[PDB]
């Protein structure tokens, strides 16, 4: 008995295949968090969803969608009375990136470069010769936005930030020293402007910036741009089972949360909900934690004829379950030591159930009660789908954080579940198309059954 | 000439003894928050309590209790109009414990083991070689309930995790290696089966379970087992006046608010509120953290014709004194410049009055006002109680922190108060009778005079 | 071809069992090397012996014992003349324990303590929080003897020596430091006596100690009390095929040994030697190298018409089979390395035949001569005894010492054998039902056999 | 109230000098095991003792001695059937000092230097640039015996191992490294022979030695030579209350010793013996490991008619009360933390009742029975000695071990008493003169009373 199957023999390849094109083309377009919630939000209008705000049409049958700042996205399908409660699956759509300072162009040694102030959880080395691409936007000071987007067309330069020969590198410190996240600067002239006799190819780059986008330096400041990976999804192995891509760390669960929800057959209200900040703690009015996500719901309950939204919310929060779409790690055979084998997921063994995370002894981590997790075990094994219990790394190996604390703390029910990847928070994640198909039916199964 | 006071040169040894046996009776029924609940609340039906949602009597004089999970309780006894506030003592009753993996039976070297994941600061060292008890709840797929008890009944047996013979155990670690999470593994079995051939011990256990609970090993994932040390609670010391026993940390806070609780006659409305998972922050849906505590008193508000549950609960709150009950740390001889002598607690000197607790100069802890402290000064000195001052170490000593900042952070003024131990954390903590006592007395004052 | 049988596959579960709820009952009497010699003297009274100093019948077939001095027993069965040698089995009753020292009543910090002297080699911090009773004789000034058994009844309070708590203890230092032998005091009292001036606490401990014994401070240079863990022996594990207790360190041995001797039905006469401070190298007037051995043989040669005793003893011994008892340490899966699987002892797969007890390539052991255990091999097989060989750890891992050596030096064939023990000289040590039952009957083979 | 009484309000000043000055006139004379025989002899002899091979009187009275080998002694005073048993005190007679090697006259630099090699355990330091004693005896081929004492003479020249002058003195190695035994040797001679032209140095001491000695250089191999400080016992302090003095450490013992058997009026056979090599362990036909104890005692055991020695002995031993005479240690102030203050010895309180010694935990040393303890405790308190529990240092502190296991191996119940010196194994020990006396007095009642 006790036995994992593995979903390759248990599904459609055809299925996975084909939802496995959708999901890089996904991929394609969602590198950082204001690119996912566009892109989204355009999934969701072309799926007949209309703004919460502009909704008139008897509630107990709405789908529609709150935009928090364009950094986060709420999208739910009201199907009855809120204090019915509801099937939420959160995720987060921000993952380590790298950000530009306010002041960001500087010359030295007749170089223009960008410094930049990594975000998130990231290994500096990774970030070290690999071609970067740059997004985001800048505000000029009459207040136009100004979009940014370099190096995801083909027609368009790259950028880097030149790792040191290792002919000249004579001395090795711990990984720690060595990486200072303050040479994290990409390379952006070189070329100087004839005729300037300060700061020559500083001044120059800023001439391109300025017949390119009107912009000028000190708009920089008012703005936010982002470096990623111009690594595009690719299928990865002989056996062309895994998928590789920056940022999947949660925008694989996004996105198969995002479809379950456009398939689901709910008999409660269900939805989603795509937070931002989370690599950093979830602060902000844009993360989990933010008055945003009870306000949405608030809303609801007015339109609904709530007299009283906090108390008529104990209830909603009371019923309600919340699945914490997160990532997990799959076993790394040349550091298999890390994991407890027995708690491991495995590549292709199905989506994972996290019970608890956290650090030293389940520290600050939300641990699913056993009541919640039987009431999941059984939806999934009726609805036969192909599941996989998950460890975060042998008891103090560390990790260990993700948003279900926040959802627990609101009164909820909440589990953590997604699938394993491998090399998480690098620029190019490692996951299996077959857990991308059933996280994603696992989902719907969820949202429809629970 | 200020002075402390000795309980037992004050307070009568057949009222102490009496409560003593009362406690260690309570203490030998709750040994984990599930049975903690559980035995609160046969002791709250009895009594007279009902559960707050079944009430339907006066809103203006109620004696109810809310369960949260079946891991927290609140319990008010409800005389007034709540916008004059309660008097609410709190604790927690979960304590430092080993939580069974979700696959936790495993075979090794032909020896059946039950892994597990530390919870709350325990010291590793303390759960070697020692008898242990099993208890929690177990869900069949189906949805069935099964609850495990084993070890707690003479006729039961018990389990270990045998620490290494000292003949084999060289090299000397610091504390931090050697002891490892992953190596707290109780012995389930060391029977094989005849005619397995594949982990012939580990199929006898699940034999044996199956043929005892009906259970299969998937099912321990939707399960949530404790392990706590065989030992009972015991007197201690030549003069009895010692209470030895595992999880004292706030099930003794836990047991006198409870009991003063019922004894009390109070002029306005009080309560007491259990908490769960303060031992790792407090995160989660039964923590001290989570909506519950409020979604409770909004309960009661309505009952009492509220219109605006959160404005008026501004006004319930703001009045309304909460008493942080956990206990302190008293002087152990051996280590006794851990603490700053004249500001740390004694065995038999009374309840401690804690102003402040945290590390590194009061970072992350509520520290009680000057005139918060002399209402409480004022009604202890008043009503006789014998209390004293106590801190949680030198200065830069150690790190405190429980959760009277969460109540702080709802409006209302906190302070910490409860009986010192020795030897907090470990699988036999110890207590003074006389200070026991004396908690529950000051507990009950501070419900019918603040 | 070559590989071990598992006992419960080869013996009588009904047999197997209640040898073992006996073997149990006695654990709760022998917590001393005392109360061990008591207990073992009346099995022995029960079962027709009389003491060696007042035998009368025929010297040709008597059933004697000589107790030493209250500490060791010597228990034989002449069935024929000396000369013939005898078939011996020898154990030691004493465990690593905590002991009084002369001088143990202090007071610091207003708690009475009483200070220790660790007495083997016990791992320090197994002893710190959990419940200690004390046990043995104290005599006054004018000789009467004054018994202290205090903890092994419920009613009785029980000790402890409290852990620092963790949120205090700062220095991570390496188990050889921290963990001051100093620092194991049990808790004497913690009430003081009013009206005192000076060490109040410690003159109340006193009060009480002389109403209890009419003892006072002096009584405690002319005493010995041992501290030995509080709980009683319990079955291990989900099959329950396990024993836990405190001191199985020989008392196992003994046990089984003595029930043996019982039950047997020798050819040859046949005996067995319970000695004392064993766990500190025999020295003294009880350990196995004190003159008692011998002068116990010489008395009965004298009996059946020694003439020259020293003459004839250098036969006596020249003939008789040593069987040195003591356990071994049988293989704990997280810490396999310590051993050389291919020559470590498994729980349940029999008597472990040790041929030698190393140190750093047999430094100081008595090495068994291949033709005896040839001859040990030859009877344990034809009487179907479930046997496995066992060294003490891989090569250079640590010491070993049993008493055997002290007998061979005194002509006779010697060899260590018993059964493997988990967690040696902890408190609670581990051990095998099945393997308890063959030590038995492998013992009583080569006591009719040999 | 248990409390310790200062001999020196108990005891008559004038008794105390009277004693104190026989003691050190003694202590100029025995500097040596050698001369300490030679020394006890003549006191023997004195007070009418004859050698046990030249007896021939009544067998049930007789005061004679055994001398070993000029290096050990024996001395008894038998009025009755040994079988009775005996009241022995033993002790040693040897002490830490510095042998000559075989082969010790070298040159180096021009300069005779003696080398050395250590005995026993002294401090190296100690022993540079004070003036030192030559003391031993060579043997020239012929078989001719020459005993050599030079230094104890004031006509008589000192020797010294220089230290070197701290101004080039430079580079601090621990205590370990630094003072090495190879470079413990004493200056010869600096004068150089005219004509010699191949060490004339070394060669003039051969002249000298021989026009003196009549002894050339190879005599030394079948010598046995023992450097000793030349400091002479004197009283210490400005209330003249201390002994300073080289080799108390038992010396002290013996003579108290041998003063209290030449007192006493004994009911039972009593002695002393005196022993070799206890500061090596015991080791040699000249220690107490040897054969001479029990040789002596069979010896007088024939002469009353035992027709069996060996079963005869078993009893002498049995009873037989041995009372192991050696020094411990007192608290010096500036070090008083390597003790445990209320179990350590006090200069002035009296004798040092001694349970036990030896190391991290008991270990390889005789720990005194309870009941043998209770028969001390009764005797001293009954002639109203004043005694004093003492103990070597805090638990894990240091080691210990007398020759008490010696004797309780062979039968006996034996028990540690003697003085608490002060700076014991240094050049100059200090002891107080109210113990010494005390020691004597508690010698003589125990051998009277037992
Ligand atoms: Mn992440
Ligand atoms: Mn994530
Ligand atoms: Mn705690
Ligand atoms: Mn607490
Ligand atoms: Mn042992
Ligand atoms: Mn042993
Ligand atoms: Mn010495
Ligand atoms: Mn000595």
């Amino acid at each position: 008995k006790m036995e994992r199957k593995n979903v390759w023999h248990h599904r459609k390849k055809e299925e996975i295949e084909a939802f496995s094109k959708e999901y890089m083309e996904f991929m394609s377009k969602a590198k950082t968090e204001r690119m996912t919630v566009k892109e989204i939000k355009r999934i969701l209008d072309e799926s007949g969803f209309v703004p919460l705000e502009d909704f008139a049409g008897d509630p107990m049958n709405m789908t529609v969608y709150a935009v928090n700042r364009g950094k986060a996205i709420a999208a739910f399908r009201v199907v009855d009375d809120l204090k019915r409660g509801l099937n939420l699956v959160v995720a987060h759509i921000d993952s380590p990136r790298l950000d530009f300072k306010p002041n960001p162009l500087i010359e030295d040694e007749q170089i223009a470069l960008f410094k930049t102030h990594y975000y998130g959880g990231i290994k500096k080395y990774h970030w070290l010769s690999i071609p970067l691409e740059i997004h985001g936007v800048l505000f000029k000071n009459d207040g136009t936005e100004i979009e940014i987007h370099i190096g995801d067309k083909p027609e368009d330069p790259v950028f880097t930030i030149p790792d040191l020969l290792p002919h000249l590198d004579k001395e090795d410190a711990k990984i720690s020293e060595k990486f200072k996240g303050e040479n994290l600067m990409l390379i952006a002239g070189t070329i100087p402007l004839s005729g300037e006799e300060k700061e020559a190819v500083k001044t120059n780059v800023l001439k391109i910036l300025n017949e390119m986008y009107g912009i000028t330096e000190e708009d920089f400041v008012s703005g936010e741009i982002e470096v990623v990976p111009a690594f595009s999804p690719r299928e990865v192995g002989m056996d062309r089972s895994l998928i590789g891509a920056y940022g999947q760390d949660d925008r694989i669960c996004a996105y198969t949360a995002l479809r379950a929800l456009l398939s689901a057959n709910p008999e409660k209200s269900i939805g989603v909900i795509f937070f931002d900040k989370e690599e950093i703690g979830s602060d902000g009015n844009t993360g989990a934690k933010a008055r945003f996500y009870l306000k949405a719901l608030r809303q609801i309950l007015k339109m609904q004829g709530a007299k009283d939204s906090e108390f008529v919310l104990d209830e909603v929060l009371e019923n309600t379950s919340v699945i914490s779409g997160d990532v997990c790690a799959a076993v790394n055979p040349p550091y298999k030591d890390v994991h407890d084998l027995h708690n491991a997921p495995k590549l292709g063994y199905g989506v994972a159930l996290v019970k608890y995370t956290g650090a030293r002894g389940k520290y600050s981590t939300n641990d699913a009660h056993a009541e919640f997790v039987a009431r999941v075990r059984k939806v999934l094994n009726e609805q036969g789908v192909i599941w996989q219990v998950a460890t975060l790394g042998k008891v103090d190996q560390g990790g260990g954080g993700t948003i279900a604390k926040f959802f627990a703390e609101r009164g909820s029910d909440v589990i953590d579940m997604g699938p394993a990847l491998l090399g998480m928070h690098s620029p190019f994640e490692i996951s299996s198309k077959a857990d991308l198909f059933e996280t994603y039916v696992a989902y719907r199964s969820l949202m429809e059954k629970l």
